[PDB]
C-alpha cells in the first residue's frame, strides 16, 4: 500500500547511500528492518526530531491507525517460514523511561524497550547477543563483536535478519560449474555458477539516465517470497548507474511489464553476512541530528535528561544456493522450439531484492560484487 511503499523507498534510499559510499563491496541490507528500527526511534522522538524523521521517512507512526499497520506488517513477515528477524531498542538501565514510549512500542511493535547495563560493555554485549540469538532461533548468534559498545553507550536500535529460502524449482548442483565472474577491479575470478532453464518472469528496461538493464524474477516455494535480480545490459557499464532505479514505484512497473519467457539463467552461489552501523548513511540522508547530544529530542523516551541515539545497527545474513522444494525436478518438460533460448549469466555485479509479495515489503536489498566473500 501507500505507506508500505514509503517504507520500501526509505529503506532503498538508505541502501542506495550505502552502496554509493562503498561501490566495490558486497552489501546486503533489509529495507523492512531499517524502516522497523527507525520506526522504533520515531516512537521516542518528539518536537523537531520527530518532524525531521517524519519528513525523511515520509510517514509518522505517531499518527492515528499507523501503529496497527506497523504491527500487522511485522506480524506477516515474521510468520514467513525461513524468516528469523528481530528488532529492538536497548536503553541504559539508569534512564527513567516515559510510559508513552512503552505504550507506543507495545502498540506498534509488540515490543518492550530492553534495559541494559552499558557501563559494563562486555557484559552488555553478551546480553544483547543472547537476546538477539533467542529472537532469531539462533540464526544470528553473535550479533555484535567486541569494540562496538562503550561505557558511553546509552541508546541502541538494532535489527537482525536471517533468511533461509527454498527455491520453488531447485537448481541441480551437478549443473553448477566454475565460471568467471568480473569484479569492478576489472579482474576475473572463477566461482561456482549455478544454472537453470525455466520460464522466467523477465523484463528489459532503461533507467532515467539512459542505462539499459534487465530484471529477472525467481520464486521461492509458496510464492509469497521471490528474488528480483537486476543488472546492466552492457558488461562494461558499472552497477552504480542503476542505484536510483530502486524505488517502490519502479518495482511496481517492473512487475506489470515483466512476462514469463524461457531463459537459461546462471547465477553465482553466494552467502553474505553484512554488519552495518547506519550512522554514516543516515547522516548522509539528513538524519545526523538524531545522534547529536545537543540537537536530538527523545523526550518521549525520557524527560529527565538529554538523550540522543548512540547506534543504529543492522546485521543481515543469507545463503543463496541450489536448494529447492524437496523431490521437485530441476528440469522443465522438453518442448522443442526453433527459438534459441537466450542465456542470462550473472557474471558481473548485480542487485538482488528479496520481496514479500503480500505486503510488498523488501526483506533484502543487496549488491553482489565479489561472490568469494561474505
Ligand atoms: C583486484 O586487485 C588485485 C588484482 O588486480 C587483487 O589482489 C584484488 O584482491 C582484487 N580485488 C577485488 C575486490 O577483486
Amino acid at each position: 500500500n501507500l505507506i508500505q511503499d514509503k517504507q520500501t523507498d526509505f529503506g532503498l534510499q538508505v541502501f542506495a547511500e550505502a552502496v554509493q559510499s562503498a561501490p566495490d563491496r558486497n552489501l546486503a541490507l533489509s529495507p523492512y528492518g531499517i524502516a522497523s528500527v527507525l520506526g522504533m526511534a520515531q516512537m521516542g522522538a518528539y518536537g523537531a526530531t520527530l518532524k525531521l524523521l517524519a519528513s525523511k521517512m515520509g510517514y509518522s507512526l505517531q499518527e492515528r491507525g499507523m501503529p496497527k499497520l506497523q504491527r500487522l506488517l511485522q506480524r506477516d513477515l515474521a510468520s514467513e517460514d525461513g524468516v528469523e528477524v528481530a528488532s529492538g531498542v536497548m536503553v541504559d538501565r539508569k534512564i527513567i523511561l516515559e510510559k508513552v514510549f512503552r505504550r507506543s512500542l507495545s502498540k506498534a511493535f509488540q515490543s518492550v524497550p530492553h534495559q541494559i547495563d552499558f557501563s559494563q560493555p562486555e557484559m552488555a554485549r553478551q546480553v544483547i547477543n543472547s537476546w538477539t540469538s533467542d529472537h532469531t532461533d539462533g540464526m544470528i548468534s553473535e550479533f555484535l563483536p567486541s569494540g562496538v559498545l562503550s561505557e558511553l553507550t546509552r541508546l541502541v536500535f538494532l535489527n537482525a535478519l536471517h533468511f533461509h529460502g527454498v527455491w520453488k524449482t531447485p537448481f541441480d548442483p551437478r549443473n553448477t560449474r566454475e565460471q568467471l565472474f568480473h569484479t569492478v577491479n576489472g579482474s576475473a575470478v572463477s566461482v561456482p555458477m549455478m544454472t537453470t532453464t525455466q520460464k522466467f518472469n523477465y523484463g528489459e528496461f532503461v533507467s532515467k539516465d539512459g542505462v539499459d538493464y534487465d530484471v529477472i524474477e525467481m520464486p521461492y516455494e509458496g510464492e509469497s517470497i521471490s528474488m528480483l535480480l537486476v543488472t546492466p545490459f552492457e558488461k562494461d557499464v558499472p552497477l552504480s548507474a542503476l542505484n536510483k532505479e530502486l524505488s517502490s514505484s519502479r518495482i511496481h512497473q517492473w512487475r506489470q511489464e515483466m512476462r514469463k519467457i524461457s531463459k537459461q539463467l546462471s547465477i553465482p552461489r553466494f552467502s553474505m553476512d553484512t554488519e552495518i552501523d547506519l550512522k554514516s548513511t543516515l547522516s548522509r540522508m539528513g538524519l545526523g541530528d538524531i545522534f547529536s547530544q545537543s540537537r536530538a529530542d527523545f523526550s518521549r523516551i525520557t524527560t529527565e535528561e538529554p538523550l540522543c541515539v548512540s547506534k543504529v545497527l543492522q546485521r543481515v545474513k543469507l545463503e543463496v544456493n541450489e536448494e529447492g522444494t524437496k523431490g521437485s525436478s530441476a528440469t522443465a518438460a522438453v518442448i522443442y522450439s526453433r527459438m534459441a533460448v537466450e542465456e542470462i549469466t550473472l557474471d558481473r555485479p548485480f542487485f538482488f531484492l528479496i520481496q514479500h509479495k503480500p505486503t510488498g515489503a523488501l526483506l533484502f536489498s543487496g549488491q553482489l560484487t565479489q561472490p568469494q566473500e561474505y
